[PDB]
């Protein structure tokens, strides 16, 4: 009956909602649409950060890169103050996770190398923790323009959820590594108002959003309950019914929360 | 399978757990132990001062009531401070419900009249709203320490709600006595850890809490959806079968409230 | 001032105010009045705690006191809830302390004995800690009445102050036992309007407040810094000039914390 | 003796410290450094949303404002997540001040209209209350920036503070629109650990923070005492000594604010 509660609110947003928690020992996965694709947007800067993280020395975070203003694309709030001074990889990825920064997320992948300007070796990063299914073939901005349909830079709230479920809680990362990547999430500027603002106050959300066209609004998420035990939330949605314009709906992702948060209390 | 999440929260906690959310014109009411019986302790301060509110006329609000030391047999944190200045019967109002005091609700009680202390004319008020369950025997501090079981001072989850539903959303009250009552549970400063704690932050939460021996802990409240659309939440508990000594389990009425936030998300 | 700040305050409440802190190694002592005699009030009962845990091993604090309704003098919220159950002397330092239970503490001045039901005792106590100036002589509820001029039942500011910070910050009790008291200090229910008020609420305040006639309204504290440095605060105030029911000011006691709190920034 | 405590605490947080009190019927001005200049950073939006309250209608809130991913240049919580919604007016006020948005002031400034992209008709709006001395020169994030000594995006404590009077204790805004500018301010997210954290909780404090390079810490507010007496308070500090990346001390605020209380008390 939580299938119900969805398809409710597919119906008051005219959404299509993709829901994953992974299954821990004293719960049962939650699955709505959870192996259906949904475009990647920014929520694959975590994943891209974690990139970055695992094939470098760690003082590869002080190297500097320098752009000019031609390199701003799309959302840059912090690259857009530094043209001028360049930024270093750790600010980069700080940018990309906690301000969804479009150019830290095209100088990091650039950072990676190869063909499509980093994103084989992103798709290839996927494919060394298991997800056979998500790929990324653009960077920012194109990445959130394909249309319904176009399985090129999507992701399932399934293999998202694994994937971030490694990064956060499991193995994928050193210790030393996994720290800076989840204190990045942890600061996230940009998620208030949707899994954390479907959570009690008193559960830990760190999350990475993503926003597109079509009425994109991701949010994936990792939740600490009172007790201090984790789940791996992926909330993802589009509104392709409403054409390339139709708007992002923020509060379908904190009623998809609090939807779960009741499963999970 | 709300009532099987129900029935995980009492086995986690030892406890005996009611719930009772009213219908409404979108959703179904929830019901727990909706109907069966447990203790008022505090949570009848709320209405005792709608019954003061509703037999008199504003201006007897600031009658001043003077009392004597030999008038603190329980937990009054606002009257104690009082003895020699008094208290106006809006503090007493105030003090009841913000700060649960003990005191205050005895000479509110007083100030209703009739035999018992007042106590028959509280119930009969209740009485007067429909609620055709509910009854107070004893003042304060002894209705919080009827032995389980017992008929005295108690409530169920479906009359207290009720009751609490057309006092804040009804007409039980008219607008500008309604105002005060709304306020004052408003500002409470006893529920953070209950119904409080178990709703996203975005919810708008006014609560009187009960806390008793035999592990009795209850909330009621008044909460608004992010929308703006209001519920009545009624969670009730106790843990009596560990005893007089039983402690009272906050997390379970944050928890249960979560619970109950997601069916209404 | 300072001085000034501190007669504008007696001026405004028509008052005598005594306020002394000690000096640390980076602020100078504060003093106004500070070596004029106040009524001690319920002050005492926090020193009677200490003489009380001093005298005895901690064992000494699950022994049971019975006592009668006749025995119930002065506001006891706890005392009038266990009359028939007696309480622990546990108990009795807890309900002293936290709820300024007049009961509690003519149990706990017995548990010390000697002449004048425990206060030659209680007044030999402060003497070893260095405190020639106070002076108890009676018990609840006379302690509180002496004519203004009367040296009976009075401390100063100074002397209280001293007492208490030897009590909380010195070495009067072995580590076990000062813990103790300063729990019970530091959950008081009786401050919230007096010290505690006139404190940002980062600055951390422990107190036992003291309330009687002639307008007596005494409050000592020890206050921590957001740093984490200790100050000890006696402010203690009277109103005689008023006559035996004028009626105690705590808003002065706050007032006088605040410009406390202003040299101490 | 005041300007004593304040250059303590400029020594202690390697500090330059400006604060301005005005005068009341009771109070005598409080000045240390009043008249000196310091940078404005986000303090400028609370003047910048009365502007643009005072030069439109009420109704005028409700326009819709659409805006590219290229206005993104700075920290902006609210409106990078709005780029495809858009933002009424009421909602950029709002964000201007309760998230110290930085889109949000550069798109108020822009509806003030004329040169410098608002910066002209803000300044000018400044010089019709009076305040002869502030100049706002840039838009977000430049005004942050200026080097020390530079009196560009400068006001000082006196002419903030008889600024903030005039908004919110005087007749520079109509009732309704004053109570707009009041409630954002009271609902401010920023200002925790600055001015609010020095004074008592009982204090009701309304503030607007700003934060710059060089240790620029701002902190302006309207503080009403327990009696309901209001004041003004600008707190202004930098560390400009210590370079650009030197780090703000809220610390210094907080301590600052409790100095001033004391004296207010
Ligand atoms: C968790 O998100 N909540 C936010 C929010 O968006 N805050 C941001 C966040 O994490 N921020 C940070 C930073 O990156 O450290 C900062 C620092 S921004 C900055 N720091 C520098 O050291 C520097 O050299 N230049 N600049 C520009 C302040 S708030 C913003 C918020 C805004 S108002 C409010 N109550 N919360
Ligand atoms: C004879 O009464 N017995 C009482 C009693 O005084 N009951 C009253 C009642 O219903 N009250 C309420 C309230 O409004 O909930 C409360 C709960 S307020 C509270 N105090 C805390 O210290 C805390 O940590 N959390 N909370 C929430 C105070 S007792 C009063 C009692 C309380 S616990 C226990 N074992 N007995
Ligand atoms: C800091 O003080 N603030 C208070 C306040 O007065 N709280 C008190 C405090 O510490 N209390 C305590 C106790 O003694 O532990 C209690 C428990 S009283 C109690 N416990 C038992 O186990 C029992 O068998 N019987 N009874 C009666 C609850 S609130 C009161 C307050 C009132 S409303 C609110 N939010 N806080
Ligand atoms: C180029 O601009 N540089 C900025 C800047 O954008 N300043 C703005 C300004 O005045 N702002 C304010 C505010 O309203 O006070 C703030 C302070 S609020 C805040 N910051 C935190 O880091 C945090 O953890 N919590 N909170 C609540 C955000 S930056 C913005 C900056 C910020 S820190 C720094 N070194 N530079």
């Amino acid at each position: 009956d939580l299938a119900d509660r969805f398809a409710e609110l597919e119906r008051r947003y005219d959404a299509r909602l993709g829901v994953y928690v992974p299954a821990t020992g004293t719960t049962a996965a939650i699955e709505y649409r959870a192996d259906e694709r949904f475009a990647f947007c920014s929520t694959f800067k975590a994943p891209l950060v974690a990139a970055v993280l695992h094939q470098n020395p760690l003082t590869h975070l002080d190297k500097l890169i320098t752009y000019t203003s031609d390199d701003i694309r799309s959302i840059s709030p912090v690259a857009q103050q530094h043209v001028q001074t360049g930024m270093t990889i750790g600010q980069l990825c700080d940018a990309a996770i906690r301000y969804s920064d479009g150019t830290a997320a095209n100088l990091l992948l650039a950072d990676l190398g190869g063909p499509g300007g980093g994103t084989a070796a992103f798709t290839g990063y996927l494919r060394s923790l298991g997800d056979t299914v998500s790929r990324l073939d653009a960077e920012e901005p194109e990445l959130n323009r394909d249309p319904p349909g176009d399985e090129r830079d999507t992701t399932t709230p399934h293999a998202i959820a694994l994937v971030l479920q490694q990064l956060v809680l499991g193995n994928a990362l050193p210790p030393d590594k996994r720290a800076l990547l989840t204190d990045w999430m942890a600061r996230n500027t940009t998620g208030a108002k949707r899994i954390r603002a479907g959570f009690p106050a008193d559960w830990k959300v760190i999350d990475k959003t993503g926003t597109g066209d079509y009425g994109r609004a991701n949010d994936i998420a990792v939740v600490w309950s009172p007790t201090g035990v984790p789940y791996v939330v992926a909330v993802m949605s589009d509104r392709a019914g409403g054409g390339y314009d139709a708007e992002p709906r923020e509060a379908l992702l904190a009623e998809a929360a609090t939807c779960v948060a009741g499963v999970l209390a």
